[PDB]
């Protein structure tokens, strides 16, 4: 309840005001005082650090469901996983926008980011065997995410404004994604 | 005097508040009514279209001292253009800003897109000599400059916030723009 709530309130304003945003009105508008909101998370780092998995995993139910294992071809399971993504974030731009600003963000560890590998293998085993592997070093990989995400929000936007041509604005995108970041 | 303030403002509006900036915020940032912001730009998207010009010949004076026509390898020509881009944003993140509001907004005329090519032979010639050529249509040109600008705000992002690696982003950047967005 109040911990989703708060979850839900710091996905709206990190989504809009940005990963500056404040404790104070993250707890305010989730009908909690300030004090509330710290207990539940000791730091506003591991209120992000966990708001980063929650909104990773609303992302993988959005997709298990309909994610289809049979599929050899790392190029054709990507654009399964780049097609998702897209429609994820046109139904609930907050979740996008927030998911963005966490994942470039310096507050994450690595147990945010080897529990993200652990929660989701499949990703982890696509990424390791067709992303450039400097996009997967300790040191780059926020950029890569980074890079990554950047086309990705483009590739929203145009389809979200032009919902005729969304479809070709998908596959250039995952065709300009792919060259960019895989071998 | 007053052109030049609204297109400050418009600048720093635009980049801010997005592309859905008021002529009202616009106009009050420039120490001016309404009505004087119409005697200068018939409409909104006139000042889009002029802030526009007025942004893209403020990038090309950033580079054009320090531009050697020496080279005839794209590759390399593009990379001084691109590290001439990213150190103009970095030395200017609302003007960055804003031009990639207005790049991708549907208000740019031809007569925008043919006058930032007369005016700029030497990028028109060097996008005509290793650009995708669907990055260039008319339908998916706006889509390219989104990817484009996705791109490089990320470069310039992770570039200032770890400047001791900015280097390194900046190749990066750069070698995933090139696969991602020529031939
Ligand atoms: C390093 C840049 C890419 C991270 O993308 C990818 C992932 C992946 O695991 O992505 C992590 C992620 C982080 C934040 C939000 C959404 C996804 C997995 C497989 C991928 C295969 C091809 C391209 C990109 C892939
Ligand atoms: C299709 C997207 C490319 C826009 O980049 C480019 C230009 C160029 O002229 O881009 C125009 C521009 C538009 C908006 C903001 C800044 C520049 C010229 C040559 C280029 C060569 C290689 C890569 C990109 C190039």
């Amino acid at each position: 309840d109040k911990k989703q709530a708060l979850l839900e309130a710091a996905t709206q304003a990190i989504a809009q005001s940005g990963i500056a945003a404040s404790t104070a009105v993250i707890a305010r508008n989730a009908g909690v005082a300030e004090g509330t909101l710290f207990r539940y998370f000791a730091t506003k780092d591991e209120l992000i650090n966990t708001l980063y998995l929650h909104l990773r995993q609303d992302l993988w139910q959005s997709m298990i469901m309909e994610l289809d294992r049979s599929i050899t071809d790392a190029k054709m399971m990507t654009r399964f996983i780049w097609n998702s993504y897209i429609s994820w974030g046109l139904n609930h731009p907050a979740r996008h926008r927030a998911i963005r600003q966490l994942a470039v963000s310096e507050k994450l560890t690595k147990e945010t980011e080897q529990r993200a590998d652990d929660m989701f293998p499949e990703l982890r085993d696509l990424a390791h065997r067709s992303v450039l592997m400097v996009f997967m070093s300790d040191e780059y990989r926020a950029f890569g995410d980074g890079l990554x995400l950047a086309l990705a929000e483009t590739t929203m936007d145009f389809a979200a404004r032009d919902p005729a041509r969304a479809g070709e604005y998908i596959a250039l995108g995952f065709e300009a994604m792919w060259r960019a970041l895989t071998r």
